[PDB]
């Protein structure tokens, strides 16, 4: 219900999940940046009975940058959480590691930052 | 074939996961160390079609740390690769987020690094 | 000239730095937040021969949290960088590393994001 | 006495520190990979009184990747702490940032892990 729907980050891209009663969050992200081209596999789990004390329900999903028609050969995992009421957010830091050769393994890893609204 | 199996951690972490040829991470993770007691589902994204100039496999999974006995109210989410041969390994890093409050917010997310072997 | 002056991040923190022609970045840090109380010395590096591309200023920091009032057994370090203009902006990543046993050692260190402004 | 001394990381790198009765460190880094050649200046703060309950010594430091010969406009940041004893170890991990453009800001930070002993 909170977590279910269409999510925007800062620089454009669209997250559209469903969270199931289970932990598991199932959908698809469209990436608005880098060396990307229309839309993506997202699997992911949530905290599915969060703390009732005002706290964020912790959440994750991994994209792997390969459909039908490119391969980045590349995967983003995002960590965060779902801060629900009328302005609801999504929190989150993120790794990018892309598939390197042994003496290229200590440059693999980028680190960010992003924050989705249900806002276009 | 390669990433599918039962992978152990540096700090005693069992990882049993299967590969699928769509890119789908599914398993179970069995974590040696903090608040968390026994087995909790993991689900990921790896390239399916990885490079052929000795390049690792990028690969992503997400564990929220909720089973039937245990409620950590946090996710973590590991970004890496698969290097394949004699000494099959995934190198990873990691990000856990914690639930919180938006007073704790800035302290909600520890950073590490796991390395894991097909060895006991 | 460009980075020396008083900075203000996002959760009301003061940086007040001296850019030293030979890249030397000397001053105090004022944490808002955390186990912290008042002023602590800050030492880092920036590029004193940045790229003339409309590029940002790469740089550096580390604050040990220890003052003759506190001592909270960590230090953070900022890498990021100073993109200059009418709106000028130090754009950071953070590591927060506590001093712990090896038993804690995998929860040690806490990642962040700080945006820090000339306007309080 | 502990910290003060000449370090090698896992990839070949020596870093020569001095740790002031202040807590500063001061030294030279001089790095066996990535677009780098010969030495460079390092600045940063450590915990200079402890925890005497086994506990690890924070600290950490920055290079700006500028000297005389080379400039790759980026810094790194080292957080981490000094481990005491016959196996003395300093455990980081880093962030290097790259001097970009605001369209290129997204993949600024590269993320990773340095372990660093006393023998060469
Ligand atoms: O450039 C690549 O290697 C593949 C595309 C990566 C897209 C990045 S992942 C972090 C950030 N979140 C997004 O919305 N997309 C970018
Ligand atoms: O303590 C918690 O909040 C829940 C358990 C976290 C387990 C951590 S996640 C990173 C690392 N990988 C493991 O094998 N387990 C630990
Ligand atoms: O709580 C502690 O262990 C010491 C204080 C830490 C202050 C943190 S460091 C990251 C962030 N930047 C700030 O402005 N202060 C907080
Ligand atoms: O390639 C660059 O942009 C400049 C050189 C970076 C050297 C990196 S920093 C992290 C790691 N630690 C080292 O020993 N050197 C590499």
């Amino acid at each position: 219900a909170g977590i279910t729907g269409t999510w925007y980050n800062q620089l454009g891209s669209t997250f559209i999940v469903t969270a199931g009663a289970d932990g598991a969050l199932t959908g698809t992200y469209e990436s608005a940046v880098g060396n990307a081209e229309s839309r993506y596999v997202l699997t992911g789990r949530y905290d599915s009975a969060p703390a009732t004390d005002g706290s964020g329900t912790a959440l994750g999903w991994t994209v792997a940058w390969k459909n039908n028609y490119r391969n980045a050969h590349s995967a983003t995992t995002w960590s965060g959480q779902y801060v629900g009421g009328a302005e609801a957010r999504i929190n989150t830091q993120w790794l990018l590691t892309s598939g390197t050769t042994e003496a290229n393994a200590w440059k693999s890893t980028l680190v960010g930052h992003d924050t989705f609204t249900k806002v276009k």
